[PDB]
């Protein structure tokens, strides 16, 4: 599978690593009730003063917003990322999450966006996933 670039005007990403999957696979398998580690190496093309993360499930064409624990990643001590972000410097974001038992077993596309303080996309990635 491909970590696809869904368009970002003030940045790019170079590598994504999701602990439960290899990109040699048809989809990213996400196991309910296990800890998943995510890494994203990215570079803003402007100085960024604050980062807001957004996650989306894509079920049947439409991207649907899904809440995150700490979406202000510069203010979360576990992110590895501190603001301000210097233009043209590559840095690494890390997050551990845990998929809840109550999460439905389905195939879907997952979208993750990083946005600056101006609501402009620094990064936008989308990838095919299967829960359970």
């Amino acid at each position: 599978f491909v970590f696809e670039d869904c368009g970002s005007e003030v940045g790019k990403f170079s590598d994504i690593i999701i602990s439960s999957c290899d990109p040699s696979e048809e989809k990213c398998s996400i196991i309910r009730e296990s800890e998943i580690h995510v890494s994203m190496k990215f570079t803003p093309s402007v100085d960024v003063k604050n980062v807001e993360a957004k996650a989306f499930g894509v079920l049947l064409d439409v991207p649907v917003p899904f809440p995150l624990k700490k979406p202000e990643i510069c203010k979360d001590p576990d992110s590895g990322v501190k603001c301000p972000l210097k233009k043209d410097v590559e840095i690494e974001y890390k997050v551990t999450f845990f998929v809840e038992k109550a999460t439905p077993a389905l195939s879907l596309e997952i979208m993750w966006e990083f946005r600056n303080e101006k609501d402009e996309k620094i990064t936008c990635v989308k990838f095919p996933a299967k829960i359970k």
